[PDB]
């Protein structure tokens, strides 16, 4: 992805750093995330596993974009979120069709069942406007999957 300049900045503190730069800044706000990358929501993710020193490279960090992070996120080979159980605060939460497993959105679990992420609209629609998952998914059917927008999908925790 492209960096802004305080991204670059923030992304070369050592990993100690990065950590506490993370939850003084982005994971509860106030800052928008948008102005440490220039990417999409797959970017907004990757860019905060970074922060908590997931295995993700500087080199990695801006060289994949958007839809290329979907093989190192492996959302599929995640932990299923059941609809009810809190996820697990700073990782990486993958959205895809049932139907071919094709993930269209990633967000960044912030506690409890609140999620931020950018690009997803009902699924987050700006960094600074968290989304509780169980207001929007409600409706969970036999396969574990959630109604949304006229169709199936199932919500996976990456495990990266």
């Amino acid at each position: 992805m492209n960096l802004t300049e305080k991204g670059t900045k923030t992304a070369k503190l050592s990993a100690s750093d990065r950590i506490i730069y993370a939850d003084n800044h982005l994971i509860h706000g106030p800052d928008d995330i948008t102005a440490y990358m220039k990417g999409v929501c797959y970017d907004a993710a990757a860019y905060m596993r970074y922060l908590y020193n997931a295995k993700i490279s500087f080199d990695q960090l801006t060289s994949i974009s958007a839809q290329n992070w979907l093989p190192v996120f492996k959302f599929a080979e995640g932990r299923m979120w059941d609809g009810r159980n809190s996820l697990p605060g700073g990782k990486a939460i993958g959205f895809c069709r049932v139907k071919g497993m094709e993930f269209f959105h990633a967000a960044v679990a912030v506690g409890g069942t609140e999620i931020r992420a950018i690009n997803g609209g009902l699924l987050g629609a700006g960094w600074l406007h968290p989304v509780d998952l169980r207001k929007v998914l409600t409706q969970k059917n036999p396969d574990g999957s959630f109604k949304y927008d006229g169709t199936d999908i199932f919500v996976y925790i990456s495990n990266l």
